[PDB]
């Protein structure tokens, strides 16, 4: 009964925010590492494990409710569906999103940012190919 | 020169998507684990390390450009700023976001989802307190 509800939206938003929180806190922990704050770094890493649990619990409800992947709007019920979601998102990123970001970065006078986005387009293409090979393995039984 | 540009927006969007990709792929790897696909699971985990590198590189450009944290719109130049960003986001989540999500979940007839959001409000309150104690440690020199 979750499809089309505000609660469906809120689970998706929760997933986005918890995902960012884990990345942010681990990035902050690396700064603590460099500067010599190991107890702060360790606390950041442990809090980040909390954010993993929160993100994964949001995804559990999203699937239990027949809602789609926050990133791709594809189903993620089965493992094969999960890999198809990965392929769809990767294809978008390597063919469309990162090339477009690189072009705009060049247009706006940020060539180093553009080369980073071009690196990421190539990297996401490789990810897409790896996930396509996974799907072939799963569909072959 | 990045402030107010499309490239600033694109770095922020890139960070969001890479953050979700790492969480998604690790969630998918746990399903592969359970079902008995260890080579798929290991590949998912390795691809997820790629997404960490991509997310962190987006954050590097965001900081090098004097842009704010995608999650909180607070600066993240210094370690103290990073902890202040964590406190701001956590305060929002525990006081405002998760309580509101829980109330809406109850209004819409999803009591189990509501109890999950109430658990997360309490958890984020604890995170906020831990980060406040970190900031006190840093400001005390
Ligand atoms: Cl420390
Ligand atoms: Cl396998």
């Amino acid at each position: 009964d979750l499809k089309g509800t505000k609660t469906a939206e809120n689970l998706k938003q929760g997933f986005i925010g918890e995902s960012m929180a884990n990345r942010r806190y681990l990035y902050f922990a690396k700064r603590a590492d460099e500067e010599g704050y190991p107890e702060i770094a360790g606390l950041l890493r442990s809090i980040a494990e909390g954010e993993t649990a929160h993100a994964f619990g949001h995804l559990d409800f999203i699937r239990q409710g027949g809602l789609t992947d926050p990133a791709t709007d594809k189903p993620i019920g089965t493992l094969e569906q999960m890999i198809e979601s990965a392929i769809a998102g990767e294809t978008y990123e390597w063919t469309q999103m990162y090339p477009g970001f690189a072009k705009v970065a060049r247009e706006e006078g940020f060539p180093e940012v553009a080369e980073w986005f071009e690196t990421l387009a190539r990297a996401e293409k490789s990810h897409a190919e790896k996930f396509q090979n996974v799907l072939k393995q799963l569909k072959g039984g």
